[PDB]
């Protein structure tokens, strides 16, 4: 009774996947791909622009001249991220991030879900490529594999685990550890 897993692993930078067979009679690695560039970072960024032009659109200043603030808006839009995991609304609040002739200015931007839902759309689907090429390495198809687990923090954004459900036909499990896995 042999099992055949796929393991989606993405972190802060890298992406990885990987495709594991277990027999009892053992454990073989069949395949194994990723992206180098493409992480959790990459979906900070994506926020990290909007915030900035929303800025621009309402006050009329580029930030990004401005190291400092462009430092805690990055820590504010990886706050935001994880928020909108599991909310369906959030708000970066950052006051005195900048100033002008007017006097001092603060951020106040409400991001809802749908919003980043289609900042990072695009990143998801990068995924996806890999995992055709690992299959196809692999001789196998998705009828083949018979369990997904998902690894990193990334992976808990609803959107993640719904392209991924949709591309193996199965509920990927967030559940399962590395040797729970095997
Ligand atoms: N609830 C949540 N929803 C969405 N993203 C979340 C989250 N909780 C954490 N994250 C994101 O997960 C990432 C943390 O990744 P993790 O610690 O698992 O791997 P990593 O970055 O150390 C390994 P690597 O560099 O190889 O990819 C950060 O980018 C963080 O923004």
């Amino acid at each position: 009774g042999n099992r055949t897993i796929a393991v989606y692993d993405l972190g802060g930078g890298t992406f990885d996947i990987s495709i594991i067979e277990i027999d009892e009679v053992t454990f073989e690695v069949l395949a194994t791909n990723g992206d180098t560039h493409l992480g959790g970072e990459d979906f900070d960024s994506r926020l990290i622009n909007y915030l900035v032009e929303e800025f621009k659109k309402d006050q009329g200043i580029d930030l990004r001249n401005d190291p400092l603030a462009m430092q805690r808006l990055k820590e504010a839009a990886e706050k935001a991220k994880i928020e909108l995991s599991s909310a369906q609304q959030t708000d970066v609040n950052l006051p005195y991030i900048t100033a002008d002739a007017t006097g001092p200015k603060h951020m106040n931007i409400k991001v809802t879900r749908a919003k980043l839902e289609s900042l990072v759309e695009d990143l998801v689907n990068r995924s996806i490529e890999p995992l055709k090429v690992a299959l196809q390495d692999a001789g196998l198809s998705v009828s083949d594999i018979d369990d997904v687990i998902l690894v990193g923090g990334q992976t808990r954004m609803p959107m993640v685990q719904k392209k991924v459900a949709e591309f193996f036909g199965k509920e990927p499990r967030k559940d399962v550890n590395p040797d729970e896995a095997v």
